[PDB]
Order: structure tokens, then sequence, then C-alpha cells
């Protein structure tokens, strides 16, 4: 079984770097923007996100990973708008939500608690969710996010 | 077999948020909530002729680490509660909540003020946490697991 | 089989509080001379005139040295006692665990500063580990106990 | 089966101290052989005629002095020169950002960015903050190596 995971977030958030770092992660099996990521016996198929009749992103999707640039205080309102537009889709009713508060290495960034509060994460009533501080330049924090998704299978 | 836990603290401490976050925690299987960890079932009561204290195995005390004015109030209630006959064998887990807030009391400051290292008749653990993110909550739950009979 | 551990350090370092907190630690089974059980392993821990003998080093498997991180005035005394102790042939096979205690207090010596002052990386004939800790919360104590377990 | 490992870096980086501390590490059983669980590593702290990277080098550990802003460019050049060697094509790369205890040192993220680590295409790599005076961070570096066998 392949478990479908999509990676969303605004440009420059760290989506490419995060998916790349997943392959280097200690809990992820070694392997030589659509990557199969294997943890123990579990296979995830991860997608880093006109003539098509269909938007295919949300279909059969088990986890959405939202990447947030923690340094960007102005665009966070845009991330929030997109988060809630996305959560309004019936396709995602069963999906777990993992939020990466990325670029936590940068001084004066928003704290993970400030991000949780602004995004009103504790008001979410119909989805499992987890917010995780991370730095995609080092992979710090990514293992914890992946292990949370594993616990939600 | 259900293991009874009561969650107590002053208003605005974080009780509702902590119990909600338990449901989202990595160690937990997906006012009164069943929380399952591995094969262990906890029945957790958020407090706020009957007594909620009956058959309690764990007391979780939530402390707002920013509330310097009312930590004296929490201390008095803590020790008043520890003297109840229903609670004499109970494990005590103290969450020093709102640790994300700048200039809050530190967990060591809270331990020292509450005189926790002077407790003689109860297993206890104090744990820094932030209920907005669930950080610290896993460690608190894991400590309770290790105190199961 | 009891594994003998001694807890040493200057007055006010935190020896009493640490031994107390061992009883509350997640890795320790719920239960100044105390039996501490971790999984199946039993440690007999002693927190240290008319006696003919120094009995503290006899058959001692681990020495826990508790250092007050805030105490810059007496760190040289800790160092002297550490090396006098380590010169004892009785302790030739003992593992050394150093708790850099009171890490919660602002402007305390860092664990690296303590290690450098104590010249710990110059130790040639003993297994050793230094661990930051706060005895008021038990933070750091688990890591210290796990290191001893790994040295059995 | 011995898994061969070389430890490299400029003078004063912390190579001697790190290899020393591996033998004191919790995950390690009590030029050196380091055993983790059932796995034997043979580790050479590099620093001659007819000498080169010993055959079947499985891991390269690069030690970076985090305080050394002047010479991090020197280290970057040596790193990529090493990564160009055909006989190191299958090698895992573990970078220890050492001396993280020293105030105002480069952060691990600054080091990763300067070394352009996330642009590496042909190797498994991990960067790990550490302090060789205490051993902090060494365990995680060793564990990453174990996961790459
Ligand atoms: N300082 C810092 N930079 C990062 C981090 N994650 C990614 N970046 C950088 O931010 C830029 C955008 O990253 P990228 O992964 O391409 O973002 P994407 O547009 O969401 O796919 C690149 O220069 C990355 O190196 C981080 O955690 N900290
Ligand atoms: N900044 C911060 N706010 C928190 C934390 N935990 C809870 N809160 C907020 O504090 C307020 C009271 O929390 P709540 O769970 O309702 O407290 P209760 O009265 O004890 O049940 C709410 O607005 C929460 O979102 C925390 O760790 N940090
Ligand atoms: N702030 C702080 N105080 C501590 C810590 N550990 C112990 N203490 C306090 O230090 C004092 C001496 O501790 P004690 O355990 O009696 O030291 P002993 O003389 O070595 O046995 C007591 O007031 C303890 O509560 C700590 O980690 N931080
Ligand atoms: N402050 C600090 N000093 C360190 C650290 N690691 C090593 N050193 C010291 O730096 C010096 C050089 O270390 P060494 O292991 O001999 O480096 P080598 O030349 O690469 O083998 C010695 O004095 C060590 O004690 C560290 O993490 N922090």
């Amino acid at each position: 079984q392949e478990h479908k995971v999509i990676i969303v977030g605004l440009d420059n958030a760290g989506k490419t770097t995060i998916l790349y770092q997943f392959s280097m992660n200690e809990v992820v099996h070694t392997s030589p923007n659509v990557e199969e990521i294997v943890i123990n016996n579990t296979r995830f198929l991860m997608w880093d996100i006109l003539r098509s009749s269909w938007n295919t992103y949300y279909t059969n999707t088990e986890f959405v990973i939202v990447v947030v640039d923690s340094t960007d205080r102005e665009r966070i309102s845009v991330t929030r708008e997109e988060l809630y537009k996305m959560l309004a889709h019936e396709d995602l009713r069963k999906a777990g939500l993992l939020i990466f508060a990325n670029k936590q290495d940068v001084k004066e960034c928003m704290t993970v608690a400030e991000i949780s509060q602004f995004l009103k994460l504790t008001s979410i009533k119909d989805h499992q969710w987890h917010i995780q501080a991370c730095c995609a330049l080092t992979g710090e924090g990514l293992c914890q996010g992946l292990e949370w998704m594993m616990s939600r299978l």
C-alpha cells in the first residue's frame, strides 16, 4: 500500500528542501519532486505541489504537509487563507495535517506557538493535526513530523 | 481496565487545551475523554454530594507559568487536595503550561515555589509544556505510563 | 546482584535532591542509602570519624560526582577531590558519572566549561560521562542513569 | 565484518577528542574499533607516500570547527575535492559541526548553508551539532551512520 502525501505551502517556504531532506533522514530507509519515502515497512508517496478535467492533488490523500516560512510575518495571513480553503474540501475530510514551521534557524522568526495561535490550530475539530518546528538546512525536526504521521496511519 | 485521571487547575491554566492536545499526541491512539496509549486506557476528567476524586489514579495539575499572582493560590489547592483520602495513593503530574510565553516562571522556579522536592508520600513529575503545540505533553504521559502498577 | 554506586560532591551540590529524584524518574521502578531499580538491574546508592575504614570505594562500580554549576569559588576544590579519588587503586574499574547540577540558575558554568576546567577529556583509564541536570525537575538524570546502565 | 570510517578535518577541529568521546558514548560498547550493538566500525583519525583513502571506506566524518570562520572556505574546498574521488562514491558523509559550546560560533544552519550541503546530489549526508568536550550530539551522528548501513 502507498500512502498519498502532498506537500503544500507558498513559494520559498522550504518544500523542495524538506522533501530532499526526508531522504537523508535517520528514520527513512536509504535510497539512490515525487518521491517514495519508506519508513520501516511503510511506503509514502509524496507529491511536492488547465486542460485537465480534474484537480488530482486532494484525491485519496492521507496527509497534507503544510510548509510555513517562520520568518515571513506578512505572508502568514495568505498561508492561513489557503489552509482553510483547503480544509473546506470534502476530499480531505479524513486527512491528517502536519504543519512544518520551517526556517526556525533564523533569528527573530515567529515561534511555533505564535504560528499555532495565528493559524487557530487548536480550534480545528475534525482533523488530526500536528505542528512541528524545523530547519530544512539541517533536517532538525523532520523526524518528529514523520513519526507523528506514522502514529496516525 | 480504565485508569482514572483528573485534570485540575485554575481558570485559564490550559486544562481544555491540554486534554484536546492529548488526542493529537504521537503516543496516543487516534470534559471526559478516553485516551489510549498502547494498550492502556485512561479516562480523563477535566475538572471545570458527589466527588470527582473517587478512584483517581493520577492527578494532573496545570499551572499557568505566566501567572505569578496566583501560583500561591495553586500551591494551597495542591496541598489541600493531596490531603484528601481519595487522593493519598495518587501519582502527581504537574504541567508547567504556557512555557512559550516570554518572561514566564521557569519550571525550576515553579518546582521550588511549590516545594515539590519536599513531597514524601506521592510519586510526582513536573513537566514544561506548551499546549498550543503539544510540546512537553508526550513526556508527561510517558511518566504516567511508567507509574502504572 | 547489587551494583554499588556512591554519590559524592561538596555540601550544597545537590546530592540529597538527586538521589530523591532518582525515585521519581521515568526509567526507575516505582518503590541516604537507597536501592534504585532500572529494568532488572539493582543499584545500591550511598550518598556520602570513628570508623577504621573508608568503605566508600570498596567494590564500588560507579562514582556519581555532583557539581554545583553555580559554584565558581569552589570548583577547584571539586577538581582536587576528583583527582585524589581517582588516584585510588580501589576505584581502578569504576565508571565516573558527573552531574553538572543547578543548570537552571542563570549565569552558571556551562557543562563544557566544567568539563574543560576538570580536564575530563584527559582521563585515560576510566569510562566517564558528564551530564547537565536540574535536581528540582529531574531533567538530565535519566540520561545519566542510562549511561551507567550502558556501562554495566 | 569491519565497517571502515575515516575522520577528517583541519588541525584543531576536534578529531582526536571526538574519537576519544566515541569510546565514552552511551550507544558504544565499553585508530580505534568502535562497536555499536552488533556492528563493528574501524575508525581512523587522519592526521603519506603511497597512501590514499583505504579501500571500502564506508563513511567519511568531517569535523568542522564551528568557531573557525576564517577557514570554513578551506574546509568547503577540501570537502568537495573529497566528494569528487571515485573511490568515495558509495561513502556516507557525516559532518560534525563541533565546538557548538563556544559563544558566537557559526550555527549548524549557517554551516550547512555555507557548505551548500543541500545541493549534494550523489551522497547520503547528515550534519550534526556537537560538543566534543561533553559528547553531546555524537550519539545522534553515530545513530545516523547506523541507519545508513
Ligand atoms: N535559513 C533557512 N533557509 C531555508 C530553510 N529551508 C529552506 N531554505 C532555503 O529557502 C529557499 C527556498 O527553499 P525551497 O525548498 O526551494 O522552497 P520551496 O519554494 O517551498 O520549494 C532555498 O534557498 C532554501 O535553501 C531553513 O530551514 N532555513
Ligand atoms: N500562549 C499559550 N496559550 C495557551 C497555552 N495553553 C492554553 N492556552 C490558551 O489559554 C486560554 C485558556 O486555555 P484553556 O484550555 O481554555 O484553559 P482552562 O480554563 O484551564 O480550561 C486559551 O485561550 C488557550 O488557547 C499555552 O501553552 N500557551
Ligand atoms: N536552583 C537549584 N537548586 C537546587 C538544585 N538541586 C538542589 N538544589 C537545592 O540546593 C540545596 C542543597 O541541595 P542538597 O540536595 O540538600 O545538597 P547536598 O548537600 O549535596 O546533599 C537545596 O536547597 C536544594 O533544594 C538545582 O538543580 N537547582
Ligand atoms: N570548546 C571546545 N573545545 C574543543 C571541542 N572539541 C575539541 N576541543 C578542543 O580543541 C583542541 C583541539 O582538539 P583536537 O581533538 O585535538 O583537534 P584535532 O587537531 O582535530 O585532532 C583541544 O584543546 C580540545 O580540547 C569542543 O567541542 N568545544
